[PDB]
RNA sequence: CGGCCGCCGCCGGGCGCAUUUCCACCGCGGCGGUGCGCCGCGACCGGCUCCGGGACGGCUGGGAAGGCCCGGCGGGGAAG
């Protein structure tokens, strides 16, 4: 939950403990971003749309 | 400075593909922007310009017709 992300099972056969990470840190940041991911809105796609 | 805790770096360790990092390819998955050039389409919204259907209130509680007209008084145009 939060001193892992998910869930630790697996890995370390031998070793320390069994810890596994998901959704990890980024590699790259780039140098500007654009913000709000679009959104729907009310602006339905074409799939909805009325024939 | 002694001590407290945290962080970072270096070193030494167990260590193995579900730990980790790097890569090439499919998923072309979740998300961000975007096309080479020419186009088209649908829906929501704003702004207009029009079209077609309705239902209603008043008036002199509308005027005047339209319909079935019957028993009388007259008058006036012009009746096979």
């Amino acid at each position: 939950v939060l001193a892992t992300v998910t869930k630790p099972v697996g890995g370390d056969k031998n070793g320390g403990t069994r810890v596994v990470k998901l959704r990890k840190m980024p590699r790259y940041y780039p140098t500007e971003d654009v913000p709000r991911k679009l959104l729907s809105h009310g602006k339905k796609p074409f799939s909805q749309h009325v024939r």
